[PDB]
Parts: structure tokens; C-alpha cells; sequence
RNA sequence: AACUUGAAAAAGUGGCACCGAGUCGGUGCU
């Protein structure tokens, strides 16, 4: 029946499920294949994939080439060629000297009347095609697409979103008057940098400030690495360079980088569109043409100049080719030349302008020059049309093929080159490609039907401990730096720490400078407990638990009766202490407009536009590229129009909505405790998604990916809270896109609203949500304790490493007497060998020297293979000689739960303290996880020795807090976990590793091919074989 | 992953409801 899929795609797992219409995520009987005497089993439609990085066939093909990009070139090429040529079937001196570039023959033929050389003209389109350009810019070329104040704006605005703490503000800033300035780039850069106060070049901003404008930053020093990382927009290795700095720093950071990648094209489309002298004219070509004319000019004036003062050294310069010459320039580059010429100009005198053309690098220039496979596809096109409506009369074909050149030159499975051209570290590509056909595999599973929904939600990278430290130092700068500016030294009689400036309630301390942000008199400072906290803007309105909406105060009561922002009564009071503050840059400029909306009329509706934009618009552009490659995959029909029916809809979130659906209806994960977390997130993503989607039919356009109908925020809003509330068709007051789910909702005031306990849609009649039914089926969902868990086999290519582990029977001669004997080992082919291995298994193996080898058992093991025996207790093939964990440990949500508030015991009031006492009040949770993961490791781990020394440990640590205990018990987890062990930590003892050096164990055992979603299993009795 | 057809690019195979839940079990149907 109707169904729908939720996905959690990262850097190691691809998390799915499947819910029907009422939310249930089903069960199937499915087959097992092998040789056993189970022929049918038990799985439920929820799992999650595991993946390692490393270098493999996949990751191979995944990488940008030279090669691909070469063949699909000539694939152009071959398409204008036909083109042309079939048009035709239906000298070199002259063209040399009048055509000295082919931007000479680009301008003519755009502004030229004139019949023109029709091989000429096929040239000019070859190049055209050839080199097209970028498509980062989607639809024609305008000014809100292309000026490079806005497009500045969009950067800083990507960068602010991108931190959200500790930001970077530009408004008055003249972007345009200084980048588009004529000077060198070093000089633009200190310029730029010169009027934002905040970073300098060195810092990350001024790196992308000064990569935009064309230099070659290190970032080094900006992100800690310990390889040096250079870049540059003109070198070709600047794609496979940008993907290994993200993959070294996270992948997060795309999104920036392609924003200073489309400010610098900004700055090279409005240099490029300086020099216009018409607008029926093809801009590009005619400042090409203009270079080469400064080139040739300068080039004739430096001849006839030496000579004059001094003849000498004219080989040097023109003929020689010798060491740095300008022939050597020509023949291979700028900077050399330019510190070769450097003595040369400050010797010969009365210098003048060649001296400027130099250092503005724009001297003496090339025909592909850098900067130049920067323009934008639109250029070319326009020119193309250009063209064509010159030469329409003439030919014919043109005329006809109008439309299919235009396709040709604008179209852009090839799915591994597809991802491969992307912007992201060599591992969200494979994990992206899992999650396709992981979504491949499971709409095959259920029969050929497709799903109604498909949510995506890329998983966020939970912190290593090294970021940890990093937002704690820029708060300290950011603490320091305030109260430098302010003047009180609260920091001198009351020092703090990094670490301790992780508590929420100290920071906002802190940042309100030690001081009531309402009322008029001291904070004390051993009383924190007693403070509360509010939110500027309410949660009934806007979702944001950062620290850009949070404020301390004594008492919520202070803010006033009304429901908005605060009113003007305290505005007035202390309106010299948040002018201070945000003086201070303590507090942001967003910040106090949220705290002074009241003055400006209060909330407003393009305020809650925006806020359901804030929580409802998904930005990070792989997000949008893999929604498009699920769309383009899933939907392949249409109608007698151009126009794609859209029969599955592809859905886009952000992790904050289920993080905070989590957080609110007490469905709380914990990653370490299994691989299940993943599973879950999916899940609620596609419960989250098809709520909303069913509830809201009018929001498509917000995140739903596809090309609808776009709305408005009039419609959408009413006008009333009470008096218009349930008797129109506005959808909601209120902009927290989230309430539908909640049965009660507080407002700023106190006055909790209700709300039907069935939410149905008003326009057709569609009940959405059964507030009870459904919230036990969650429950339920994520309380089923059979989740598939699949990490993934594959072979190394590319001390000697080994490519696979194979299993052979074979005979080995043994004692004096060389009796042949039965044997079964397991052998590891090494990546030299693999090569013929394949190209003879029988005769390698007769020279390692093993007889009588039956060609049909001989199995190809890879690495992780996973392997079940008694008592279900599974081990994974780690290499020749070790094995690894291969089980999931399935505890009950209860237990889930209970942990998940006893590690964030410390971290509303009433709810807070209701969860304390729920917590204090199960203490005997603690004895039973305890038991259940001692059983557990009884029955698959079989490390007597971890288990009773984990066992003393704990029984020596009964009394410790809970909060401790249940940390300590989630380092414990280490030892039930899938994969290799590792060593982890106690209150005080270590348990070392215990390594699975035994591998005769595994020759009897059963093993288990997976699948992607691990629902079609192969089960192999491997005893019954010999 | 595994299985089958192919030199290769590449194509194909895993029934449906209910009651349940310790890594899935049980019942009806086919």
C-alpha cells in the first residue's frame, strides 16, 4: 500500500525506513538463501549500511579525471562535427595574420553582417562548445544573478550561516567600488581587508577573499593542518586539491567555497563587462581582442624601447628562450616572467604605464590566460544566439537546429562521474551512491511501486573532541575582546576557563557582562541555579535553541504580559546597555533587531516568512545535488507537455527539526549504544516529513524539491490568533512549522493552548496526525529491537597488503613420509599476486603447494566478511589472522531513554525537574543494563577475561553518581560494539584489546552474505564443505 | 555482497494479510 522512505546519509552510514499510512514500519517474510535448513525469515523494513573510507574500485572510479574529461570534450567535439558536417554535405597564412586569436574571429563574427569562411565559423563554434564554462548559475544571466554586491552579500550571508557564532557583518560595505576596482590583487585584497574590522588575509575570510580576487592563500594556519594546503583558482588541480582539504577539515565547508568560487566569477563577469562600448555586442570577446591589442601594442613599443638605451640584452629578452626571457613566457609562467622583468623595468628609466599593465596583471597576456574558464555558460549561449541571428539567412539548418545546439550546449547512468564532479570529501560521494542504491534496492523489495515520499537529511558529524575546543577558544576571543572594549573587569575578579564556558547559563552570563539584561542590579554569581532562561523569540514562533536567541534573566515574568518581544518598558530602561553590548560585538546586530522588534511594530508577517524560511529551507547545495539525482532517478515520466509529473516527491529537512522532535516527545538517541541511531533518524525522518507534507499542501515550493507553483506568505497566515484561528483557510499563525504534532503548546505568556487531539487536513478532508496512536507507534518503531546492520565488503587495491582473504580445501603433504592430509585454511592473496590469481587460481595455488584444489569451493572472502555460529554470535573477517565483532546489541527503548538522560543529566523547569526525579527515581536501570550487556557478552563475545574484569570494575563502582555511571557504562559499549575492539576506559582500570587472533573458528562457521539493506541474506554452512 | 547469462559495456532472482517480539517468532491465505 502507500508508503514512503526516510534517509540519514554521512561520511559511514546510509540510515533508511519505511512507514505506511499509519506510520508502522511493516514486516516481511523474506528468503534466505544457502545451504541450511532456514528457508525463511523474520525482518523488519528498517536497517542502516556501515561503510569504512579508504581507496577501493569505487572510490577510483568516483575520482575527477583528465581522462572523462577529455572523452566527453571530444564527445562535444563529435557533436558540432556531425552537426556541421552533415550541413556540408547536404589559406593558414592569411588566416593566421587576420585572425590572431580566435576571440579576433569570436567578436567579428559576433558584430559582423558579412557571409564569413564557413570552416572559420564552425571553428569559432567548436571553440564555443569546447570550452563552455561553468553551470553554476542556473537560468539566464541577470543582475540579481550577477552583481557583485549581492553576490558578496550571499557569501557573507553563507558564512555567518556557516558559523552563526561569532560572525562576520558587512552592510555598508562598498563590495562592488572595491573589487571591481582596477589594481593589483594584493592591493585589493588589502583593501577589502582593511574595511571589515573583525579578520584579516590570514584568517579564513581573507584566504577566500584573496583566492576570489586570485592569489594563492595556505589555510594551514586557519584549519590546523599538518600538511600544508595551497590553492588556486586558475590551476587545474584545483578541484582534486579542495576535495582533499575538505576531507581533512569536514565537508561542511563546500558550501563556502563555492560561494568565494561564484564571487570571483562575479568579479571576472563585471571586469569582463568594463570595457562595453555596445550593448548589442559580445563583451567577452571584445576585452579578449582588447588584450591581445595592449599584448601586440606593448610587445612592438618593448622592441622599438630596446634600442634606444639600450640595445644590449634584446636576445635576452626576445630570441634568446634562454632562462626567464619573454620568450621563455611565451614558451612556459606570469609570476616567473614578471620577477624576471622586475630588475629590468627598475633599471631602465622613465618607466610609465607597461609598469601598471604589469602589476594589475594585465600585461602582455596570453590568448588562454588564467581567469579565463572562469565565465559562465550564459556568455557563451548569448554569444551562440548572437551568432546564429547574424548568420539565420544563410543557412537554414542553423535555423532548424536552433534549439537542439542550444540543448547540446546546456545539457549536463553516468551516476559515478556524476557525483564524481561534485564538491565534497571522497567519502560522502561513495556514501551517496550507497543511498541511491540503497533506495534502488528497497523500492525493489517492495515490488516495483514507488514510495509517495522520499525525506533526505544529510547526518551531522557529531563532534570529535577537537572541535570542542575550537568554538570554546573563539568564544573566549570573543569574551575577552567584549569586556576589553566595555571596561569592567569581571574576568579579573571572577577567571574562567574554556572548558567551563560550555555551560549555557555561564556564557549568557557572561556575554550580558555580569549584569540583569532587564533589571538594573548585580547578578550573583554563586546563584546561577536560581536563574532562568528565555528565549527572545518564542518557540511557539521560531525554533532556536542557539545562543542568538537566548537571554539570562531573574525571572521570565520581567518580559512582560504580551506574547511577542519584549515590550518597551524595559527597552527604555536599558537601551544604553544593549547599545553598549552590541557595541561591544558581544551581541549581533540580528541579535538586537530580534531584541528591538517591538519599537519597530513587533512581529511582523515577512518576519514569520522568513522564520518559516529559516526553519523550513534546506541551503547546503550537495543537499539539493542528491535530491536532484534521487528526482532525476525515481521520476522519468510525462505528458504530451514539457512538463515532468511528479508522481514521488523528493523531501528535504534539516537535522534540527528531528533533533528537536527527539528532544520534545522524548524519543532521545545515542549513536554509540548500536549502529540502530541511523535507522532511527530515517525513520523519523520519514514520519516528520510525510506529517508535515500531508498537513501543508501549499508549501512546496519551501522545500520540496521540484519546479511548483511559487506562493506567498498572505495566504498562509492569518490574520488573528483566536478570531480568525480555525475559521478560514490560513493554514497557521503560528510560524513554528512544527506544532501540528503537539497537543499542547506554551506560549511567552503561560497560557497553554490546545489543540485537537486528530489533525486533519482542512482542504480535502486527510486526518494527518492521531496524537495517541501514533506517538505509541513511534514508540514502538523505535523500541523493535531487530534493525539491519550491514558494513560493507570490499576489496583493497592499490609489509605487504592484503586484497581478500580466500578459503580453499586443498592437500598439504605432512611428516617424513609426505602423506597427503585433509586441510582447510585460510589464505590472503596480497595485491601483487591478485592479478594472477585470477588469471589462474589452480596453478597459483599448485605453486603455493597445495594439491588436489577443487576449482568450485575456492570462496572469495573480502574483508568484513561476517560470520554467524553458536548461539548466533557473529564474527567479521578482519584479515587473514584476526577477526572482528560482528553483533548488535538490541536494548529496549527504556533502557535507551534512561541513558540518554543520566550522560545529559546537567544539560522548562518543570519538565527539567521531572526528568531529574524520573531519572533519580530508576536507579536499578543502571543494575540491569549491567546484566544485559553481560549476558550479551556472554553470548557472542567470549572474552572471559574483559567480562570479569569489567564486572569487579563495576562492582567496585556501584556508589559513584549516576551521571558518571552512565557515561562510564556508555565507554563500556566499547565492548559489545560491531567491528575491531579497541581498548577503552573505566572510573579508573583500561581493558586492553582483545584481538581475535584465533581464526580456526570461522573454517566451521556459517557465513553470511548481506546485502545493501541486509533483507536478501546468503547463509553458507561452511562445515558441510570438504 | 551472493547467484545466473555474456569477451566486454551491461542485463535479471527474493508472495500477501494478522497476532505478536531479544537480533524476530507465530497464524490465516497463496
Amino acid at each position: 500500500k502507500k508508503y514512503s522512505i526516510g534517509l540519514d546519509i554521512g561520511t559511514n552510514s546510509v540510515g533508511w525506513a519505511v512507514i505506511t499510512d499509519e506510520y508502522k514500519v511493516p514486516s516481511k517474510k523474506f528468503k534466505v538463501l544457502g545451504n541450511t535448513d532456514r528457508h525463511s525469515i523474520k525482518k523488519n523494513l528498517i536497517g542502516a549500511l556501515l561503510f569504512d573510507s579508504g581507496e577501493t574500485a569505487e572510490a577510483t572510479r568516483l575520482k575527477r579525471t583528465a581522462r572523462r574529461r577529455y572523452t566527453r570534450r571530444k564527445n562535444r567535439i563529435c557533436y558540432l562535427q556531425e552537426i556541421f558536417s552533415n550541413e556540408m554535405a547536404k589559406d593558414e597564412v592569411a588566416y593566421h595574420e587576420k585572425y590572431p586569436t580566435i576571440y579576433h574571429l569570436r567578436k567579428k563574427l559576433v558584430d559582423s553582417t558579412d557571409k564569413a569562411d564557413l570552416r572559420l565559423i564552425y571553428l569559432a563554434l567548436a571553440h564555443m562548445i569546447k570550452f563552455r564554462g561553468h553551470f553554476l548559475i542556473e537560468g539566464d544571466l541577470n543582475p540579481d544573478n550577477s552583481d557583485v554586491d549581492k553576490l558578496f552579500i550571499q557569501l557573507v550571508q553563507t558564512y555567518n550561516q556557516l558559523f552563526e557564532e561569532n560572525p562576520i557583518n558587512a552592510s555598508g560595505v562598498d563590495a562592488k567600488a572595491i573589487l571591481s576596482a582596477r589594481l593589483s590583487k594584493s592591493r585589493r585584497l588589502e583593501n577589502l581587508i582593511a574595511q571589515l574590522p573583525g579578520e584579516k588575509k590570514n584568517g579564513l575570510f581573507g584566504n577566500l577573499i584573496a583566492l576570489s580576487l586570485g592569489l594563492t592563500p595556505n589555510f594551514k594556519s586557519n584549519f590546523d593542518l599538518a600538511e600544508d594546503a595551497k590553492l588556486q583558482l586558475s590551476k587545474d588541480t584545483y578541484d582534486d586539491d579542495l576535495d582533499n582539504l575538505l576531507a581533512q577539515i569536514g565537508d561542511q565547508y563546500a558550501d563556502l567555497f563555492l560561494a568565494a568560487k561564484n564571487l570571483s566569477d562575479a568579479i571576472l563577469l563585471s571586469d569582463i563587462l568594463r570595457v562595453n562600448t555596445e550593448i548589442t555586442k559580445a563583451p567577452l570577446s571584445a576585452s579578449m581582442i582588447k588584450r591581445y591589442d595592449e599584448h601586440h601594442q606593448d610587445l612592438t613599443l618593448l622592441k622599438a624601447l630596446v634600442r634606444q638605451q639600450l640595445p644590449e640584452k634584446y636576445k635576452e629578452i626576445f630570441f634568446d628562450q634562454s632562462k626567464n626571457g619573454y620568450a621563455g613566457y611565451i614558451d612556459g609562467s606570469q609570476e616567473e616572467f614578471y620577477k624576471f622583468i622586475k630588475p629590468i623595468l627598475e633599471k631602465m628609466d622613465g618607466t610609465e604605464e607597461l609598469l601598471v599593465k604589469l602589476n594589475r596583471e594585465d600585461l602582455l597576456r596570453k590568448q588562454r590566460t588564467f581567469d579565463n574558464g572562469s565565465i559562465p555558460h550564459q556568455i557563451h549561449l548569448g554569444e551562440l544566439h548572437a551568432i546564429l541571428r547574424r548568420q539565420e539567412d544563410f543557412y537554414p539548418f542553423l535555423k532548424d537546429n536552433r534549439e537542439k545546439i542550444e540543448k547540446i550546449l546546456t545539457f549536463r547512468d553516468s551516476l559515478h562521474e556524476h557525483i564524481a564532479n561534485l564538491a565534497g570529501s571522497p567519502a560522502i560521494k561513495k556514501g551517496i551512491l550507497q543511498t541511491v542504491k540503497v533506495v534502488d534496492e528497497l523500492v525493489k523489495v517492495m515490488g516495483r511501486h514507488k514510495p509517495e515520499n522520499i525525506v533526505i537529511e544529510m547526518a551531522r558529524e557529531n563532534q570529535t573532541t577537537q572541535k570542542g575546543q575550537k568554538n570554546s577558544r573563539e568564544r573566549m576571543k570573543r569574551i575577552e575582546e567584549g569586556i576589553k572594549e566595555l571596561g569592567s573587569q569581571i574576568l579579573k575578579e571572577h577567571p574562567v576557563e574554556n572548558t567551563q564556558l560550555q555551560n549555557e547559563k555561564l556564557y549568557l552570563y557572561y556575554l550580558q557582562n555580569g549584569r540583569d539584561m532587564y533589571v538594573d542590579q548585580e547578578l550573583d554569581i554563586n546563584r546561577l541555579s536560581d536563574y532562568d532562561v528565555d528565549h527572545i523569540v518564542p518557540q511557539s514562533f521560531l525554533k532556536d535553541d542557539s545562543i542568538d536567541n537566548k537571554v539570562l534573566t531573574r525571572s521570565d515574568k520581567n518580559r512582560g504580559k504580551s506574547d511577542n518581544v519584549p515590550s518597551e518598558e524595559v527597552v527604555k530602561k536599558m537601551k544604553n546597555y544593549w547599545r553598549q553590548l552590541l557595541n561591544a560585538k558581544l551581541i549581533t546586530q540580528r541579535k538586537f533587531d530580534n531584541l528591538t522588534k517591538a519599537e519597530r511594530g513587533g512581529l511582523s508577517e515577512l518576519d514569520k516568512a522568513g522564520f518559516i524560511k529559516r526553519q523550513l529551507v534546506e541551503t547546503r547545495q550537495i543537499t539539493k545535488h542528491v535530491a536532484q539525482i534521487l528526482d532525476s532517478r525515481m521520476n522519468t515520466k510525462y505528458d504530451e507537455n514539457d512538463k515532468l509529473i511528479r508522481e514521488v516527491k523528493v523531501i528535504t529537512l534539516k537535522s534540527k527539526l528531528v533533533s528537536d522532535f527527539r528532544k520534545d516527545f522524548q524519543f532521545y538517541k545515542v549513536r554509540e549504544i548500536n549502529n540502530y541511531h541511523h535507522a532511527h533518524d530515517a525513520y523519523l525522518n520519514a514520519v516528520v516529513g510525510t506529517a508535515l507534507i500531508k498537513k501543508y499542501p501549499k508549501l512546496e515550493s519551501e522545500f520540496v524539491y521540484g519546479d511548483y507553483k511559487v506562493y506567498d506568505v498572505r495566504k498562509m497566515i492569518a490574520k488573528s490568533e483566536q478570531e480568525i484561528g480555525k475559521a478560514t483557510a490560513k493554514y497557521f499563525f503560528y510560524s513554528n512549522i512544527m506544532n501540528f504534532f503537539k497537543t499542547e503548546i506554551t506560549l511567552a505568556n503561560g497560557e497553554i493552548r490546545k489543540r485537537p487531539l486528530i489533525e486533519t487536513n482542512g482542504e480535502t478532508g486527510e486526518i494527518v496526525w492521531d496524537k495517541g496512536r501514533d506517538f505509541a507507534t513511534v514508540r514502538k518503531v523505535l523500541s523493535m529491537p531487530q534493525v539491519n546492520i550491514v558494513k560493507k565488503t570490499e576489496v583493497q587495491t592499490g609489509s605487504p597488503t592484503v586484497a581478500y582473504s580466500v578459503l580453499v580445501v586443498a592437500k598439504v603433504e605432512k611428516g617424513k613420509s609426505k602423506k597427503l592430509k585433509s586441510v582447510k585454511e585460510l589464505l590472503g592473496i596480497t595485491i601483487m599476486e591478485r592479478s594472477s590469481f585470477e588469471k589462474n587460481p589452480i596453478d597459483f595455488l599448485e605453486a603455493k603447494g597445495y594439491k588436489e584444489v577443487k576449482k568450485d569451493l575456492i570462496i572469495k572472502l573480502p574483508k568484513y566478511s561476517l560470520f554467524e555460529l553458536e548461539n548466533g554470535r557473529k564474527r567479521m573477517l578482519a584479515s587473514a589472522g584476526e577477526l572482528q565483532k560482528g553483533n548488535e546489541l538490541a536494548l529496549p527503548s527504556k533502557y535507551v531513554n534512561f541513558l540518554y538522560l543520566a550522560s545529559h543529566y546537567e544539560k522548562s523547569p518543570e519538565d527539567n525537574e521531572q526528568k531529574q526525579l524520573f531519572v533519580e527515581q530508576h536507579k536499578h536501570y543502571l543494575d540491569e543494563i549491567i546484566e544485559q550487556i553481560s549476558e550479551f557478552s556472554k553470548r557472542v563475545i567470549l572474552a572471559d577475561a574483559n567480562l570479569d574484569k569489567v564486572l569487579s570494575a563495576y562492582n567496585k563502582h556501584r556508589d559513584k553518581p549516576i551521571r558518571e555511571q552512565a557515561e562510564n557504562i556508555i565507554h563500556l559499549f566499547t565492548l559489545t560494539n560491531l567491528g575491531a575492539p579497541a581498548a577503552f576506559k573505566y572510573f579508573d582500570t583500561t581493558i586492553d584489546r582483545k584481538r581475535y587472533t584465533s581464526t580456526k573458528e570461522v573454517l566451521d562457521a556459517t557465513l553470511i552474505h548481506q546485502s545493501i539493506t541486509g533483507l536478501y541474506e546468503t547463509r553458507i554452512d561452511l562445515s558441510q564443505l570438504g
